[PDB]
């Protein structure tokens, strides 16, 4: 009923109730503004510049800015009014000044944010592009700057700027991809149309309602495309010259560039040079209408991408067609990520299995891998939504996926795109903090847009939702508003079990064929005499209420559960000059009953035995024992963990071989290794009755995963063990399945194959923190800010 009036309403914040027609920044893509909107509300008259001849002229109305005297009182000069006008600099042409304080006109509460967002805005574009980005660069020099910020999984649009809004997950937040099915509405999301625009779809509580729920005003974040980048600008410094009580203080301003160029030219296309100096322009007017509005000292700024940018063209296609023959019987989601599901949910005979056999290593270069959701890499945390089809095809950077070759030439155009595994180089994006708040010329090291929420709602004094970061973690950007986190409180306190049981009181079908001086000595071992070498960083905190004992060892220590018969964690320290051996012969069977256990709280061997498809391992590893009387220790039934033999091989690779390696690269390691049981695919620690698989006739859970927490000291020139300083942290988790059809080259040795699984399987410690209810690093020198840090970090293993 587009007959109202946009008169003295343009680009109001309070969208007003249909059947009355719009005046805000997204009332175009909904055709929903008022019939004077573009007259009113979209002046280009005389463009976006002052000139020499403007200077002093009386006002007109028409004109898309002004240059007259009354201009800066009204709000509405030209950015570059100033400078044409009253010799004023441009800001990139002035000094950086370090900002120690606010500096902001009477009236301002707090120091405005504004997010300045770009679309496909690759990280090496700070670097690669520098030279025609003059006000970009110095943003990032003068403010707070990460080499780069890692996107979440999958690298599209939307699901990168919700998370930007929520600190959540896309499995939480629930956009999931750029388009996407819910079977409960049964209703389907995309980029062209009107499903996208219904509320059902946005789940968390994005950083505009956390700012009005707690009376801090926002700009609406939605600019309709049509909406020249200039009069977003203009927009902006208009509602910044609001009275105090209407002015909000957070704002976004978002930029299709440089992805659109990108799509069509590639990353590093000739054509993309153009793009980037036209961001960095509009930057430029941004700081120089601040500047105008004294508020260049007073505001802070994000400047903050979505995700990358690859070379991907039509050629590298891979085609489904090629691989089943039921391909008529699948929906893909296509691209850069792939999504199977059924047609129709009335065909009884669609069979996920046969599919997955038909997509697994098929051709010896194939440039996807097929997984269930709930195999993914836990680090993608890419599962828990019923708009993520169980079938997911991870697609190698540089190549799409397609169903059938006429779905590519009838819909080559493209020399672009992202979507890829968020470890990709390619798919990483920017981050540039700039102002009172954040520190001076100051390097921070590359972390993930989740943890961004946080440090928006610290900015602006809001208490986050409940969300996917870690609060305090990105202490280190900000000179004030910090975060004080305390460590959460211990909920279950150890036994710490001495010796209780004789022998012959456990029937477990274990066999094991098993001085003065030194009978002492092994006794202070079981007390904990060695627990200070092995136990580097404290014990682990327990944050959940179960039974539970600490059990000492010379070799490692364990947090032994009474609950789900092994341990929680295992603890070891593994030196520099620490010797490999082998498992002797006569000790190739050997499981021992532990006298500090009762035989009711221990696995058994005859379930082993019984159990033909489930063997077992051992968390310390019986190859690094301290001497032949330490290794009889890691044969304890306390020690052992229920495997796969298609997992032994890569756990046996990962402790014979792997940690002696990182031991002497590193200078001794310290490891935590356990269990995870995920059977609901939540990224969180299962209680017992969410575990859907036993060893057979027995009572000993099988885990998801086995973890490992590979920490030694930053500087390697100390050794793990005596660390005056940081640390430094590579973690995994590792799916425990019963075959190694993830890995094509599985039917070679070990070292041709294990390594590089590791590797995909790289994790946070706070993933695993998640997954166990277990908390981490409780007693070391170090700030607890800097210990979240490390908790945060990824190693990523790209070149
Ligand atoms: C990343 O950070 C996020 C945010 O902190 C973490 O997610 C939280 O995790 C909690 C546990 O999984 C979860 O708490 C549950 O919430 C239920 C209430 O849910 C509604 O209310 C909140 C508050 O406003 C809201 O945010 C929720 O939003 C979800 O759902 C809507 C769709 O309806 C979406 O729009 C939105 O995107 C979001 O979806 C996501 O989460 C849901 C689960 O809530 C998933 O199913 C989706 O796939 C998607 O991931 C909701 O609108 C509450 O009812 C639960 O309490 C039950 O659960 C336990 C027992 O299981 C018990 O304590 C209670 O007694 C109760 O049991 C009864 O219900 C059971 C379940 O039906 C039933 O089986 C029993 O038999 C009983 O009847 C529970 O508290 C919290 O909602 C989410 N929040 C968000 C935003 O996702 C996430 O864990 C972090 N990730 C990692 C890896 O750390
Ligand atoms: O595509 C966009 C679009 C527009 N405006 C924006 N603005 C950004 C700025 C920002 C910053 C953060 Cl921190 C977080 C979020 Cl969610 C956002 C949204 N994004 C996309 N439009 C709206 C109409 C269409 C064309 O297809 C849909
Ligand atoms: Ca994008
Ligand atoms: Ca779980
Ligand atoms: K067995
Ligand atoms: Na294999
Ligand atoms: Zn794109």
């Amino acid at each position: 009923a587009t007959s109202g009036s946009c008169k003295g309403r343009c680009f109001e914040l309070q969208e007003v109730g249909p059947p009355d027609c719009r005046c805000d920044n997204l009332c175009k893509s909904y055709s929903s503004c008022c019939h004077d909107f573009d007259e009113l509300c979209l002046k280009t008259a005389r463009g976006w510049e002052c000139t020499k001849d403007r200077c002093g002229e009386v006002r007109n109305e028409e004109n898309a800015c002004h240059c007259s005297e009354d201009c800066l009182s009204r709000g509405d000069c030209c950015t570059n009014y100033q400078v044409v006008c009253k010799g004023e600099s441009h800001w990139v042409d002035d000094d950086c000044e370090e900002i120690k304080v606010p500096e902001c006109p009477a009236g301002f509460v707090r120091p405005p944010l504004i997010i300045f967002s770009v679309d496909g805005f690759r990280a090496s574009y700070m670097k690669k592009g520098s030279k025609v980005m003059p006000n970009i660069e110095k943003l990032r020099s003068c403010g707070t700057h990460a080499p780069y910020m890692r996107p979440v999984y999958p690298t599209k649009t939307f699901p990168n700027l919700y998370t930007l809004a929520t600190g959540l997950y896309p499995e939480s937040h629930g956009i999931v991809g750029n388009s996407m099915y819910d079977p409960v509405f049964d209703a389907s999301f995309h980029l062209r149309g009107r499903e996208k625009f219904n509320h059902r779809w946005w789940g968390g509580q994005p950083l505009w309602i956390t700012a009005t729920k707690q009376g801090v005003r926002a700009g609406t974040f939605f600019w309709s495309v049509s909406i020249p980048h200039e009069r977003r600008i203009l927009t902006i410094l208009q509602w910044l010259s609001l009275p105090d009580n209407e002015r909000p203080s957070v704002y976004a301003f978002y930029s299709e560039q440089p992805d659109f160029s990108g799509h069509k030219y590639g990353p590093f296309g000739p054509e993309m040079t153009n793009p980037l100096r036209e961001i960095d322009k509009t930057v430029g007017q941004l700081m120089d209408g601040l500047k105008q509005l004294r508020l260049h000292r007073c505001v802070n700024v994000i400047f903050v991408g979505d995700h990358g940018m690859e070379d991907v063209t039509c050629d590298r296609t891979e085609f489904l067609s090629n691989y089943l023959t039921n391909v008529d019987d699948i929906t893909l989601v296509p691209g850069t990520l792939g999504r199977i599901r059924a047609k129709s949910i009335n065909n009884s005979k669609y069979d996920p299995k046969t599919i997955i056999a038909a997509l697994t290593c098929k051709k010896p270069d194939q440039h996807f891998k097929p997984y269930m959701k709930q195999h993914l890499p836990k680090r993608l945390h890419y599962a828990n939504n019923r708009r993520i089809e169980d079938i997911h095809l991870l697609v190698d950077r540089r190549w799409h996926v397609a169903r059938k070759p006429l779905d590519v030439y009838k819909k080559c155009f493209f020399q672009g795109d992202h979507g890829f595994d968020n470890k990709v180089n390619s798919m990483q994006t920017v981050f540039v903090g700039y102002g009172p708040t954040f520190k001076y010329r100051t390097k921070v090291p590359p972390f993930e847009n989740i943890e961004l929420y946080n440090v928006m709602c610290d900015l602006l004094g809001l208490k986050p939702a409940p969300n996917n970061g870690t609060h305090g973690s990105l202490n280190h950007l900000l000179r004030t508003n910090t975060f004080r986190p305390t460590m959460p409180d211990e909920v279950s306190r150890p036994n710490y079990p001495g010796i209780m049981y004789l022998q012959s009181e456990f029937d477990l079908g274990c066999t094991c064929d098993d001085n003065k001086l030194e009978e002492l000595n092994k006794r202070l071992h079981t007390k904990g005499s060695t627990k200070e070498r092995h136990l580097l960083y404290g014990r682990p905190a327990v944050l959940y209420r179960t039974s539970y004992d600490i059990l000492y060892h010379t070799d490692f220590e364990s947090g032994y559960s009474e609950i789900f018969l092994m341990p929680l964690w295992t603890s070891y320290t593994i030196s520099k000059q620490a010797e490999v051996s082998s498992i002797p012969e006569h000790l190739t069977n050997c499981v021992r009953p532990d006298v500090r256990v009762s035989p009711g709280f221990s696995q058994n061997c005859l379930a082993y035995k019984n159990d033909k498809q489930m063997s077992y391992g051992f968390l310390f590893p019986p190859y690094l024992s301290s001497s032949p009387e330490a290794k009889y220790d890691a044969f304890l039934v306390t020690n052992m963990v229920p495997m796969y033999p298609a997992f032994k091989r890569v756990w046996a690779y990962f402790q014979r071989v792997l940690v002696k390696k990182y031991a002497s690269e590193r200078n001794g390691v310290n490891v935590i290794s356990g269990p995870i049981f995920d059977y609901n695919y939540d990224g969180l620690r299962d209680t017992e009755d969410e575990i859907k698989q036993y060893v057979e006739g027995s009572s000993i859970p099988v885990p998801t995963h086995y973890y490992s927490i590979i920490t030694s000291c930053l500087d390697f020139t100390q050794p793990a063990d005596k660390c005056d300083g940081p640390l430094s942290v590579s973690s995994f988790i590792l799916p425990h399945r019963p075959d190694n059809d993830e890995s094509c080259n599985s039917s070679e040795d070990e070292s041709k194959w294990v390594e590089e699984l590791m590797k995909m399987h790289t994790a946070r410690v706070r993933d695993i923190e998640h997954l166990t209810g277990l908390d981490f690093y409780r007693k070391t020198s170090r700030s607890y800010s800097e210990i979240l840090t490390l908790k945060t970090y990824l190693h990523t293993y790209e070149s």
